[PDB]
């Protein structure tokens, strides 16, 4: 699907080497070229053409490093073009430049191919692929901007790349974890291409660790900036506007930020306002103060010249926040602004926006996360606002809970959110953090593969079978531990994406194609192949990221009244979400008004509930790529057979959550208080509100799956779901059976013990074995379970399993 380009074949053609000869000198006689050409010699990776054409030309592997807009994006892919075009042999260029982003692909290719007079794709020499989507060049002497993602999918096709003659690794300084994987896939290539070109192009600092890495391949500087762009700490935007608000490492740095904070704001008053240092010394630095970046902006659209605005936040709730917060204000309702608020899981056609320049005096306000550090542009943007917090992922590998939180932004971070600015002419960067501060920034964020859990790095090492997983790990830039490692195998076979020899099964080949956590992915694969797709993917978008239930300090007797009312009999905090998600979708197009009485009445947050909204749509995008589902549509007919059955959606929320295992205590006392657990692998013993089920003395199993847990030393459960006995016994761990004796028990993973026939023991090996049979078929040529068959081995197996779990007996 995907490997269109990548499957094609690098034939070099000398008629097709004239004819772009010829077309190069018709295109400087071109206007519209002409003026591209005059933006470009002002890049300053222009006056370096010479020196990079002939660097990446002598040298197999080569570190261009460069100042944030300095050009390497859009330039260095043309250089190489351009020079073979010149010497007649342009044909010979099939180039392959990777984005961090999909938005980024899209916007450098259509931006690459403006630059030469062409459309993006459409045979033209330039052109981008992503997930399901491309605008293709033309087969030789072209360009192809892609995701990382995209490059990592085609190793599984080529993993020698064969008809790529360049590969533009770009960003390399954003050590996000596809981008170290294919680092260090790109290493291991060399010595397999020794006719392959690999350019590799980071920022300024540090760029040495990634020649190093190389061999110590040579490194070639870009110098200097475009335009200027002035910077302004939080004492410089709190003198300028006039604000007045309302009145393990990491903890030593804090300290000295405490010790340093008194002097600090002595030597502050000798140069600022004293208004502004008392602003200042009042400033919280747990939250971004959205009221500040409101009132900047209304300074910069009111008392500076014309240019875009781009806001970084750290998370979707501080931008829907802030741009609620300029909505409800006369100014910002005209049509003189537009707020476009933009987040990586936004669908890709709202992502699109924010290119279309903005016509003179109408004033464009971008409200992004950290998505927009990358070459999103556009840009029109003049002004930055950076918020000075970024969203991190923190695992502890103790308890096995990670954490996402706002934290300060890395002076890396910084400084590509000031380049966001100055791209096309001066602009100005307003950091919220104060000087002080600043001081106490590092230089980079921890590379996301120290910090994260590991299960879908081990499922990307696996499927493309490079070499076995510690060689691969100790061949990384930056290794993980052993131990986060240990925890994630452990992790995937509890999961049964590997089996007893660490070697992927049939699911684990679905799941590592399938680009989030294999506890998701199982979810909303067995949502696809059970038929119960829409309610499936709105329980998964909610444990990644949140639930939309918000519950003030005061109010939590009338919310748990009102989610008891959605959760009606099921039970089940996450069915709870999916009758809330569906009163919701009701009242949204019931009018605006609603929906706002709507959830103010069942505490709900309906700018969650839109992210819901929108994950749901990648999740099935996801499905349709692994051939699982015929439809981007959630609610698609042919993949929601089965979504009014609520004990196939407990079946598949089991597949999902397995081994996050419960069992409740029955207390001989008929007026039990709440419910007592245990989960013996966690250890969890208590359920916490507002669980549907903290006061339910009527369970009809007794087994609970969960997902959510507390870092808090105590465990607490967030939500959980009553689950049958033989749900576990399919989708869960190893089987086994046990004599009492004189009465048969089934065991799984040994501690979940079973009164049942011995037989369905043997029963559910017989119907994992057959599971397996069809996601193996399943591989070459991924294809959804036609239903409408009945008389089908897919469906015979999965029926099964089915009446398997339709089973009530405890």
């Amino acid at each position: 699907r995907d490997s269109e380009y990548l499957l094609q074949e690098n034939e070099p053609d000398a008629t097709l080497d004239q004819q772009l000869l010829e077309d190069l000198q018709k295109k400087k006689t071109d206007l519209r070229y002409i003026e591209m050409q005059r933006f470009r010699e002002k890049l300053p990776s222009y006056g370096m053409q010479k020196e990079l054409v002939n660097m990446i030309d002598n040298h197999q592997v080569t570190v261009i490093s460069g100042e944030t807009g300095c050009g390497k994006t859009t330039q260095v892919t043309q250089f190489i073009l351009d020079n073979y075009i010149e010497r007649g042999k342009g044909s010979a260029c099939r180039i392959v430049c990777t984005q961090p982003r999909r938005i980024s692909a899209i916007s450098v290719a259509e931006r690459v191919a403006a630059e030469r007079a062409e459309s993006c794709g459409n045979g033209n020499s330039t052109g981008y692929q992503i997930r399901l989507q491309s605008r293709l060049p033309r087969k030789q002497g072209s360009i192809l901007y892609c995701t990382t993602g995209i490059i990592l999918q085609w190793l599984q096709s080529d993993p020698h790349l064969s008809s790529v003659s360049h590969i533009v690794l770009d960003e390399i300084h954003e050590r996000n974890l596809q981008s170290d994987v294919l680092m260090t896939v790109v290493k291991d290539l060399l010595s397999y291409r020794p006719d392959l070109k690999v350019v590799l192009m980071s920022a300024t600092l540090n760029a040495e660790k990634f020649s190093e890495y190389f061999g110590n391949c040579p490194m070639i500087h870009i110098p200097g900036f475009t335009f200027p762009v002035v910077e302004y700490l939080l004492e410089d935007i709190i003198e300028k506007i006039r604000y007045v608000p309302e009145q393990q490492e990491k903890y030593y740095y804090e300290a000295i930020y405490k010790e340093r904070w008194p002097g600090y704001l002595r030597e502050l008053r000798q140069r600022y306002s004293a208004s502004t240092v008392d602003v200042v010394e009042m400033m919280d630095d747990e939250k971004v103060d959205l009221n500040l970046i409101a009132a900047l902006i209304r300074y910069i659209v009111l008392e500076e010249e014309d240019g875009a605005i781009l806001v970084f936040l750290p998370g979707w709730d501080n931008i829907s926040t802030l741009h609620d917060l300029l909505m409800s204000q006369v100014m910002f309702k005209s049509d003189k602004f537009i707020i476009i608020p933009l987040h990586s899981l936004m669908p890709t056609v709202n992502q699109t926006q924010v290119f279309k320049r903005t016509p003179p005096g109408v004033r464009k306000i971008v409200i992004a996360t950290n998505i927009a550090e990358t070459s999103i542009t556009i840009d029109d943007v003049v002004y930055v606002i950076d918020g000075g917090k970024i969203k991190e992922t923190h695992f502890d590998t103790q308890n096995n809970i990670s954490t996402m939180s706002a934290e300060w932004v890395s002076k890396a971070n910084a400084k590509q959110r000031k380049g966001r600015a100055g791209r096309v002419q001066p602009g100005h960067c307003y950091h919220l953090y104060n000087s002080l501060r600043a001081s106490l920034l590092d230089d980079y964020q921890l590379p996301e593969i120290l910090r994260t859990p590991l299960e879908e790095l081990c499922l990307q090492i696996k499927i493309l079978r490079l070499g076995g997983i510690a060689h691969f790990l100790s061949r990384l830039m930056d290794p993980p531990s052993n131990e986060a490692v240990l925890l994630s195998i452990k992790h995937l076979m509890e999961l049964n994406a590997l089996d007893k020899q660490e070697e992927l099964t049939p699911l684990g080949v679905h799941l590592a194609r399938l680009p989030v956590e294999p506890h998701i992915g199982k979810m909303i694969l067995f949502g696809a192949l059970f038929c119960c797709l829409d309610p499936v993917l709105t329980i998964a978008a909610s444990l990644s990221f949140k639930d939309p239930f918000v519950i003030p300090l005061g109010k939590e007797k009338v919310a748990d009244a009102r989610r008891k009312e959605l959760a009606k009999d099921t039970k089940s905090d996450h069915l709870t979400v999916v009758n809330a998600f569906k009163g919701w979708e009701k009242a949204k197009q019931r009018g605006f008004r609603y929906e706002k009485d709507y959830c103010w009445e069942y505490f709900l947050s309906s700018n969650t509930l839109q992210m819901l909204h929108n994950m749901k749509g990648q999740f099935a995008e996801h499905l349709l790529g692994a051939g699982f589902v015929s439809s981007r549509n959630p609610q698609d007919p042919e993949s929601n057979i089965n979504s009014d059955n609520e004990k196939i959606i407990k079946a598949v929320i089991c597949a999902g959550l397995y081994p996050k295992v419960a069992k409740i205590r029955l207390n001989l006392g008929k007026k039990r208080k709440m419910v007592k657990v245990y989960t013996k692998t966690d250890g969890v013993v208590a359920i916490h509100p507002k669980s549907v089920n903290v006061e339910q003395t009527e369970f009809n199993y007794n087994w609970l799956i969960y997902h959510l847990k507390m870092r808090t030393s105590s465990i607490y459960l967030y939500d959980c779901t009553e689950v049958s006995p033989y749900c576990l016994l399919f989708f869960g761990g190893d089987i086994s059976i046990q004599k009492d004796n004189d009465q048969e028990t089934i065991a799984v993973d040994e501690w979940i013990i079973f009164q049942s026939p011995a037989r369905i023991a043997h029963l559910v090996k017989e119907l994992r074995k057959e599971l397996d049979i069809l996601l193996q078929e399943k591989i070459e040529s991924p294809h959804p379970v036609d239903w409408k068959d009945t008389k089908s081995r897919d469906c015979a197996v999965l029926s099964a399993i089915i009446d398997l779990i339709k089973t009530q007996e405890k």
